[PDB]
């Protein structure tokens, strides 16, 4: 079943634990760590450099990534690129991707890999560039760990979810809501819708449709 | 000073997020196992939800107990949750100031709600979510979290369109001729325009 390689400059941060779930499906899923800088060939053994046109920061290289990917890739492969500049990645590329055999997820820092990476690979690949949000990460390598536990959970093998609750049915002199307790399928059922519609509209109001 | 503990059933998990001078006194990070709180020899953590339903609700009486001790009234108590109001990039730089973060992480189907509201009468309690994609528990959102905010910490719209570096040509590919031209006025407009196709295409929404 389905396998995934992960190109990153930073292995040990991804380095799959047993004691995860994505470690419960690999002791289902092949999780392999790649080191970008094994198909570097300078003695620096050098990913990046300053971009074209100017600009603050680094650009990583295309030549390594084209050599990596290379190796790595086939027709069949999908390439996720994580990016804050990609497309949403949302619950519904979650379920596409997990009937994929293969993912190769290449991840680079924030200012980005040279955009020809990505347009080299899409005349032999299909390639997707996405962002899991909107807040500012410092490279794709934890945004490759939420796409992964997103992603294995679904493998074969609307409105925000209300309060829970579990025992003891008083604690520290908060109660439990007795609708809870009364067994009721159809009134506890009614309680959590209404639960839940006050959660979506207050924290969420753009899943109803509502200005944010 | 920023003082980051997370408390997790998954303490291997965190330990990767190495990072900097800690030496200066600017940001330590300690991950704590949630089984150091629970009271029975089968270090249970979670039980039956009431009013049925499936999965599993973390107590209450293990979580309150591990909260009341790496808690204090100035800490800015995270709780990872599906349920949350959105992480932002403005929370980031909201929280990158602060003294003491905890971040509970919890399964998907959450803490018993009575956690979070009883901690919240005496400390700031801020519910979050990453995204609207489905995890199995909140530790990749933790990590999430604890990178976008520290980066921020010093020492340690539209999209941004493509970029490029050497060689000028690779594959049967040129560099825009543009970002060569030596015209940073020109450059600075056609970056500009690169980026509004960009999130026509990509992210409408931001428009
Ligand atoms: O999805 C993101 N959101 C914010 N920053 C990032 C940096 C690198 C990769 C990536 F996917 C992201
Ligand atoms: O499923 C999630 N989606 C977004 N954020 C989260 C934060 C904590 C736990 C969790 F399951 C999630």
């Amino acid at each position: 079943s389905m396998k995934i390689d992960v190109v990153t400059i930073f292995p040990e941060y991804l380095q799959p634990v047993r004691q995860s779930l994505p470690g419960k499906a690999i002791d289902l899923v092949d999780v392999a760590v790649h080191d970008l800088r094994r198909w570097t060939h300078d003695v620096h053994k050098s990913v990046d450099d300053s971009p074209y046109g100017g600009g603050p920061g680094m650009v990583m290289k295309p030549t390594v990534w084209g050599d990596a990917l290379d190796e790595i890739c086939t027709s069949e492969t999908l390439l996720v690129v994580p990016t804050p500049a990609g497309y949403p990645f949302t619950q519904e590329t979650a379920w596409q991707w997990s009937t994929e055999d293969h993912l190769v997820i290449a991840c680079g820092r924030y200012e980005g890999i040279d955009q020809r990476v990505a347009d080299d690979a899409a005349t032999r690949m299909r390639v997707r560039e996405v962002s899991i949000g909107d807040y500012v990460l410092n490279g794709g390598e934890a945004a490759a760990l939420v796409i992964i536990e997103a992603v294995l959970r679904l493998v074969p093998g609307s409105l925000l979810e209300g309060p829970s609750y579990t025992r003891p049915p008083s604690w520290r002199g908060m109660d439990v809501p007795p609708v809870l307790l009364s067994g009721d399928h159809a009134k506890i059922a009614a309680w959590r819708a209404e639960q839940s519609r006050q959660r979506t509209i207050e924290r969420r109001p753009d899943l109803l449709g509502f200005d944010s």
